[PDB]
C-alpha cells in the first residue's frame, strides 16, 4: 500500500509490474476546483483540500472533445480518440514514481497533442511506466481544457481571457513544484516535453513569466509557438467567439452576457457548433487555440522570440520525416489510407485550396513553382509527395528550424533531432512514411517491451531515444555515452547541425530543408 | 604640325585648345583592314602598312547601325544617334593626347555602349580632350562593328563565328600595345572604361583569355556581361541567325551558302530587317549580341565568374539611381516624356508585358507582388515609379552589383559608386530622374567647360569624377586626396560598402537594392 501526503491531501497509488521490476502509478490525482457551471471559461481555481485518502488508482475523465470519426474501426485514427469518460470535470494529472521510491529525481511532464481541440493524458502512447521504470525519472502528465471550453478568448474579459488550458497546464506545473518532492521527485530539475500543440504548448511556457521558475527545460516534438497553426489572433477570436454565440443563440449586446448564455449550453451544444466558428476549415485547423492575453502571453510571441524575451535554457526540438501525409487523408482529393494515392497536378492544385483556402491565387502558385519542379523522372508519385511536403514543411518542419534558429542565437544549447524512422505496426499505408506524431511511442519506451512485437532494432533505437532524453532532462546534455553512439552536436545559427534517428546509422546532418524553408520562411509570410 | 611615327605608318594630328592650354588629338587612325565584301562577318584582319602621311584631323565613318527615330528634332534622344556618316569602313580609332607629349602617360580606352546595335566613338559626350588636358592620361577609343555586321553568329563557322565587335575592339587594344608608346603612352598602365554595353564588353575583357595582357584595370559604368541583355545564347543567335536568312531571301541548305548570300546583300537590306529577327523584341532587346563562340568566350561567362576565371586586377563599377526610366518611353503604355506619366495598375501591369514578353504570367505576378507593396500614400506616382525601377533594377543595378560581389570574392580590391545627380540641362523631364547614360559626360569633363552652363556645383562634381577615375587608371585606386574628400572604401562581398555621387555631400553606404536583388538575383532566374 502506498499513501504520499500531499499539500492537499493524502493520495493512494498502485504497484504496476514493468520490466521485471515495479513501478508506482498515482492516476487522476486532482489539481484544481472542477471547473463546471461559473468557473466554465475560467482560469483554473485552487483546490480546496481534503481529508481520508484520494484513491489515484485509475485515470480520470478527458476533457471535452469532438473526436475523430473518419475512420471507425482503424486503430490509426483511433489510437489517438479519448480512452475514458468525457468531462469538463476533467482537471486530473497522473504520477510514475520508480520502485523503491527514488530520493531526489528528475521529473518529466508531458503536454499532449491535438491541435488544442482534442487529447488526454491517458492514453496509451503517453503511458510514463517504462521511463520510470527504465530511467528512473518520475514522469507527469496533466488534462487540460481544449477547444472553446479551454481557449474560448473575448481579450481582456476575465469571464473568458482566453488560454484557460494553458493556465491549467501552468497550474499543473505548480502542483509538481510544490507536491513532488513528496513523491521523491527533485522539483529544481523538471523538463517539460510535448508532441505538436503539446510541443507548441512547452514552447509558449518558455516564453511565459508566469512558467518561468515551474520548469528546468523543454523538449519540444513536431510543434512550437510560431507554427501557423498554433497562435489565434485575436481578430480571429473575437470572430470566432462571436461566430459561437450566433450558433448557440447567444448573440448579445454585452459581452459579459454572451458568456453568462454559455456557460448555460450543455457542453455538447458548444462541441457541436466549434467546427463552424469559421467560414472555411483545414485537416490543421485550430478553431479555439492559444491568443495574446496579455496575461499568459504578454505581447506577440514572434516578437518575443525576436526580441530574446524567453526563459534561458537548454532546449531539444525535433520533427518527423513525415509531418504532412497524415493530413493528406482528411480532405486532399485522391487522396486514401486504403490505396497509394497517385494524384495528378490537378488534384495537387486543389489539394492547396483545401489547406490554403485563401491565400491568394499567387501565393498558391508560388507554392507549386517552388515544389513541382521535377527534377525530374516522372515518377508518378510526384504531385503525392509533393503535397506532404508542402504540408509537413510549412506547418511543422519550418516552424520547428526557424524557433530553434531564434533560440539558440540567445546563448542557449540546443538539439535539433530529425526522426526518420517508421515503426513496423504502423497501420497506416507505406505511401505515409514517417508520420507525425508516430515518435511518441519510441520516446516512451514501448518498443522496450518485448511481448509487443516491435522489431529488435526498435527496442534498440527507443532504449537510445529513451537515454537521450532522460540525459538531457538530468544533465541538459542528450548523449548516449555508453554505447560508442553518435555525439549529438549543439545547433547553432551558423551551420545549424543536427541529428537523425533511425535503426541503422545515427547521422549528424547539417541545414534541414534549407531550400524549403528559404521559402515558407522568408518569402512566404509576405504572401 | 605633329607627326608620330607609328609601326604601319605615319600619323598626322591636329591640335586643339582646350582650358588655355593644348591637345593634340589624332582623330580616325586606321586599325584594321576595312570588313567590306568577303571580309564582311569575319574577325578583323591586320592593317597592311601604308607610306606617306595618314592625316588622322577628323572623326571617321561610323560603323553601319539602325538609328533612334523616335524622336526627331529631340536632343535628349539625337544626341546618341551617329554623327558621321555610317559606312562598313569603319574600323578607326581616336588618339587624345596632352602637350606637351608626355613620357609615359597612363592610357584610357573608352567602348562606347549603345545595345550592341549602336553607338560611335565620335560623339560629344565620349570626347577624350578634356581628360588628356585635365589629368594628362591619353584617351583613346574605337569604332567597333554593331549589330548583325559584329555580332551575327553561325557558332563554330570562320566565316560568321560571331563576336567580330568584340574582337574589333580586341585589336584596338593591341594597337594600342603595340603603338601607344610612339604617342608618349604607357602600354603597361591601360584601363578600359566603358557604358551600358561598353560596360558589358570591359567586362567580357575580362573574363577573355586573349584581352589578358592588353590592358591594366578596368571601369564598368551601368553595365556587366551578367545583365539579362548582355550575352546571346547559342539557341538564340543560330534561330535569328536563320530568321535573317529567311527574311533577307538567303535561306540555303550549306550554312556556309548562307553567309555567302548574306555577303551579297547590301548593308541597309541587313540593318532593316534586323529588328524583325525575334518575334517580339523590349525597348531593351540586344538582337545581335556577345555569344560563346569558343574563342573570344571560352564558356558561359557566368560560370567562368563564379569559378574565378578572369584577369586578376582592379574593378571600379557603378550606376545611376534611375537607370530604368529612359527605356519606359519606347514602348509602355501611358509614358511620355511630355507629360508627367501617372500611370494605372493596368497599365503598370501591361508595361510588365512589354519588359517580359514571356515570362509566365506567374513571373510577371511576382514582379508585380516584389515592387507593388505600397508603404503607403497612394500617392498617384507609385507605379510610375515602380515600373523604372523593375527595368533599372533587373537590367542594370542588379547585375552590377552580383558582378562586383563575385569579382571581389576572388580577393580584389572593387570600388562601387551610385551615382544620383541629375544634369541640370537634362532635355528629359524631371519624372525621368538620374537616367541611363547621363554620367558619362561628368565623366569625361564636360562641365568642366564654363562656357557651357552647367552649375557651379556641376563642374566641382565633375573635376571630383574626373580626378577619381584618372587615380584608379593610375593608381588603382579611385580616390581624391587633396580636397579633404570621402575615402571611398573597397567593396566586399561582406558589407559590400558604395559611395554615392552628388553635388551636395559624397556619403558611403552599404548594401544598396538589398531587398530588390534578393528577388532578382536569387529567386527571378528560376522565374
Ligand atoms: C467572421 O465570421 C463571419 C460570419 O460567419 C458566418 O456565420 C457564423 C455564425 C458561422 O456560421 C460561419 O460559418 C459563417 O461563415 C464570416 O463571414 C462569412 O464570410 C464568407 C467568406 O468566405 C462569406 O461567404 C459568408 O457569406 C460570410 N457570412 C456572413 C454571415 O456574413 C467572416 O468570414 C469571418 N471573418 C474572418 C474569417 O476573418
Ligand atoms: C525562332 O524563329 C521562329 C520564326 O520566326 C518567324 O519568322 C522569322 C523569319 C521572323 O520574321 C520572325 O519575326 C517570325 O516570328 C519563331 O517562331 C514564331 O514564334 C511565334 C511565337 O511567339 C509564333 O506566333 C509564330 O507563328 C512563329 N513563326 C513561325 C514562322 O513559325 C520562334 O519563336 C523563334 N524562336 C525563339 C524566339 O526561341
Ligand atoms: C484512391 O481512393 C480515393 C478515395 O476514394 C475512394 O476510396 C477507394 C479506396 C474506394 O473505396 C472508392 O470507392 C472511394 O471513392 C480515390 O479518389 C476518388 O476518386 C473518384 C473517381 O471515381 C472521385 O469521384 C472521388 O471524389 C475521389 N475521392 C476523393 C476523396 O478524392 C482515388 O481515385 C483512388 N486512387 C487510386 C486508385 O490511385
Ligand atoms: C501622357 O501622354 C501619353 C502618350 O500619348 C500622348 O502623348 C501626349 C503628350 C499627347 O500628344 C497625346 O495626344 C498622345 O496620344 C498618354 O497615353 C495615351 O493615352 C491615350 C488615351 O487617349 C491612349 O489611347 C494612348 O494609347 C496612350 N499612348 C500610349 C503611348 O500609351 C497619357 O495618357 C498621357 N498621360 C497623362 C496626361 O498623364
Ligand atoms: C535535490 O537536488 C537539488 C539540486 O538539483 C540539481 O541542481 C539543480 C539546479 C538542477 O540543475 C537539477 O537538474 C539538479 O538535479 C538540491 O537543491 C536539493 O536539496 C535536492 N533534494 C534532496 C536531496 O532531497
Ligand atoms: C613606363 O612605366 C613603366 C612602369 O609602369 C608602371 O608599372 C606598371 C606595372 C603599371 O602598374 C603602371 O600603372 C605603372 O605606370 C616602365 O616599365 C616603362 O619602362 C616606362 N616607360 C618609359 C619611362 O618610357
Ligand atoms: C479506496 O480503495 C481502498 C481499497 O484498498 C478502500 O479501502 C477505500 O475504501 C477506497 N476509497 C474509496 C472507494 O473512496
Ligand atoms: C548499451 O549497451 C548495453 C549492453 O550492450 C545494452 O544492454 C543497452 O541497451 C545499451 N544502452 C542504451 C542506453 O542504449
Ligand atoms: C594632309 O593634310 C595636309 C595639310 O596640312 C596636306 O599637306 C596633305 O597633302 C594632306 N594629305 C591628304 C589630303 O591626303
Ligand atoms: C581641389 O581644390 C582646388 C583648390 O581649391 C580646386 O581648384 C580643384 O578643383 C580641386 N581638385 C579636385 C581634383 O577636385
Ligand atoms: C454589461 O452590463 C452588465 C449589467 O449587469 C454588466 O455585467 C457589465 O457591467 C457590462 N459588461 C461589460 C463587459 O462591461
Ligand atoms: C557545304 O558545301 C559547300 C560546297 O562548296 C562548302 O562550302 C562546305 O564544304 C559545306 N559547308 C559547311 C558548313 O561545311
Ligand atoms: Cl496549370
Ligand atoms: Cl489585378
Ligand atoms: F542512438
Ligand atoms: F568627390
Ligand atoms: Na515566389
Amino acid at each position: 500500500d502506498i499513501i504520499i501526503a500531499t499539500k492537499n491531501g493524502k493520495v493512494r497509488g498502485m504497484q504496476l509490474t514493468v520490466f521485471g521490476g515495479t513501478v508506482t502509478a498515482f492516476l487522476g490525482i486532482p489539481y484544481a476546483q472542477p471547473p463546471l457551471g461559473r468557473l466554465r471559461f475560467k482560469k483554473p481555481q485552487s483546490l480546496t483540500k481534503w481529508s481520508d485518502i484520494w484513491n489515484a488508482t485509475k485515470y480520470a475523465n478527458s476533457c471535452c472533445q469532438n473526436i475523430d470519426q473518419s475512420f471507425p474501426g482503424f486503430h490509426g485514427s483511433e489510437m489517438w480518440n479519448p480512452n475514458t469518460d468525457l468531462s469538463e470535470d476533467c482537471l486530473y494529472l497522473n504520477v510514475w514514481i520508480p520502485a523503491p521510491k527514488p530520493k531526489n529525481a528528475t521529473v518529466l511532464i508531458w503536454i499532449y497533442g491535438g491541435g488544442f481541440q482534442t487529447g488526454t493524458s491517458s492514453l496509451h502512447v503517453y503511458d510514463g511506466k517504462f521511463l520510470a521504470r527504465v530511467e528512473r525519472v518520475i514522469v507527469v502528465s496533466m488534462n487540460y481544457r481544449v477547444g472553446a471550453l479551454g481557449f474560448l478568448a473575448l481579450p481582456g474579459n476575465p469571464e473568458a481571457p482566453g488560454n484557460m488550458g494553458l493556465f491549467d497546464q501552468q497550474l499543473a506545473l505548480q502542483w509538481v513544484q510544490k507536491n513532488i518532492a513528496a513523491f521523491g521527485g527533485n522539483p529544481k530539475s523538471v523538463t517539460l516535453f510535448g508532441e505538436s500543440a503539446g510541443a507548441a504548448s512547452v514552447s509558449l511556457h518558455l516564453l511565459s513569466p508566469g512558467s518561468h521558475s515551474l520548469f528546468t527545460r523543454a523538449i519540444l516534438q513536431s510543434g512550437s509557438f510560431n507554427a501557423p497553426w498554433a497562435v489565434t489572433s485575436l481578430y480571429e477570436a473575437r470572430n470566432r467567439t462571436l461566430n459561437l454565440a450566433k450558433l448557440t443563440g447567444c448573440s448579445r449586446e454585452n459581452e459579459t452576457e454572451i458568456i453568462k448564455c454559455l456557460r448555460n449550453k450543455d457542453p455538447q451544444e458548444i462541441l457541436l457548433n466549434e467546427a463552424f466558428v469559421v467560414p472555411y476549415g483545414t485537416p490543421l485547423s485550430v478553431n479555439f487555440g492559444p491568443t495574446v492575453d496579455g496575461d499568459f502571453l504578454t505581447d506577440m510571441p514572434d516578437i518575443l522570440l525576436e526580441l530574446g524575451q524567453f526563459k534561458k535554457t537548454q532546449i531539444l526540438v525535433g520533427v518527423n520525416k513525415d509531418e504532412g501525409t497524415a493530413f493528406l487523408v482528411y480532405g486532399a482529393p485522391g487522396f486514401s489510407k486504403d490505396n497509394n494515392s497517385i494524384i495528378t497536378r490537378k488534384e495537387f492544385q486543389e489539394g492547396l485550396k483545401i489547406f490554403f483556402p485563401g491565400v491568394s491565387e499567387f501565393g498558391k502558385e508560388s507554392i507549386l513553382f517552388h515544389y513541382t519542379d521535377w527534377v525530374d523522372d516522372q515518377r508518378p508519385e510526384n504531385y503525392r509527395e509533393a503535397l506532404g511536403d508542402v504540408v509537413g514543411d510549412y506547418n511543422f518542419i519550418c516552424p520547428a528550424l526557424e524557433f530553434t534558429k531564434k533560440f539558440s542565437e540567445w546563448g542557449n544549447n540546443a538539439f535539433f533531432y530529425y526522426f526518420e524512422h517508421r515503426s513496423s505496426k504502423l497501420p497506416w499505408p507505406e505511401w505515409m512514411g514517417v508520420m507525425h506524431g508516430y515518435e511518441i511511442e519510441f520516446v516512451f519506451g514501448l518498443p522496450l517491451e518485448r511481448r509487443d512485437q516491435y522489431t529488435k532494432a526498435e527496442e534498440i533505437l527507443s532504449r537510445s531515444i529513451v537515454k537521450r532524453w532522460a540525459n538531457f532532462a538530468k544533465y541538459g546534455n542528450p548523449q548516449e555515452t555508453q554505447n560508442q553512439s553518435t555525439s549529438w552536436p549543439v545547433f547553432k545559427s551558423t551551420e545549424q547541425k543536427y541529428l537523425t534517428l533511425n535503426t541503422e546509422s545515427t547521422r549528424i546532418m547539417t541545414k534541414l530543408r534549407a531550400q524549403q524553408c528559404r521559402f515558407w520562411t522568408s518569402f512566404f509570410p509576405k504572401v
